[PDB]
């Protein structure tokens, strides 16, 4: 609902690791391949997200995911705290997850690297649309905010 | 002047390489600590920035930048031209990058490592303040348009 809330979570493919971040009043994703589930990996991608759009809040489906003090620091560093407001279900956040993991499945065999075949999904989802797209949902939510 | 127009260089620190977008019309700035200059880093960063805004057009200083078969690819599969309406200058782009840098600098003594002093100057440059910042800026414009 509110414009600040992000969910980030990961998942695994290929024996590596796809972290998603979904705006989620939006539907927007960016997400990127690391190499492992780390909290600096995790910090880092925070920081990257707070300097291109106005994070106020952000949840997750593994809240273990943010105990580490690197994360804490990335927090405190943005300004980000842990939203409260979403409740775990045992979701729409994990379909978009579920639409992009089928988006890479349908374009993996066009690239060479999954991390290539990632931002092709990505790509993909953000620009696809009444009707608008979440990449055209975004900016407006944002600009009129 | 047009909104799909982005410049992307490199800026070396610290025996590593820094890949800085800009979008032109806004000052807004994406930026990523990469091992070393690649055709396959620029692809890849180049298929990030086109899934997140509406990239139509990328200039650059260093012209032997786009060469590649990789980065040409990374082009054609997101419809990327190149954009031959900004002349080199033997400049506007050049001194935001000295800005990044600058802020680069200011708060380096604050991270551990550079990728995260960088995406902190990348957040101070974006969000710093009529008087919009850039991250205000972009998302207007591309909403607007
Ligand atoms: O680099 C640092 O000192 C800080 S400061 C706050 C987080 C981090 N960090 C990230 Cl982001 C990735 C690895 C580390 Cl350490
Ligand atoms: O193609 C589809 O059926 C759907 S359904 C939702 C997204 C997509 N998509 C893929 Cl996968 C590649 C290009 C597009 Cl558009
Ligand atoms: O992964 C691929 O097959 C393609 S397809 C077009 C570009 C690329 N690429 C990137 Cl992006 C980084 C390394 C490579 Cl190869
Ligand atoms: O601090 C300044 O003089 C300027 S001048 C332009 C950006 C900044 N900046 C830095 Cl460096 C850290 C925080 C801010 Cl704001």
């Amino acid at each position: 609902s509110s414009p600040g809330i992000w969910q980030l979570d990961c998942t695994h493919l290929e024996g590596k690791v796809i972290l998603v971040a979904v705006h989620v009043a939006s539907g927007y994703i960016e997400a990127e391949v690391i190499p492992a589930e780390t909290g600096q990996e995790t910090a880092y991608f925070l920081l990257k997200l707070a300097g291109r759009w106005p994070v106020k809040t952000v949840h997750t489906d593994n809240g273990s995911n943010f105990t580490s003090t690197t994360v804490k620091a990335a927090c405190w560093w943005a300004g980000i705290k842990q939203e409260f407001g979403i409740p775990y279900n045992p979701g729409v956040i994990e379909s978009m997850n579920k639409e992009l993991k089928k988006i890479i499945g349908q374009v993996r065999d066009q690239a060479e690297h999954l991390k290539t075949a990632v931002q092709m999904a990505v790509f993909i989802h953000n620009k696809k649309r009444g009707g608008y797209s979440a990449g055209e949902r975004i900016v407006d939510i944002i600009a009129t905010d």
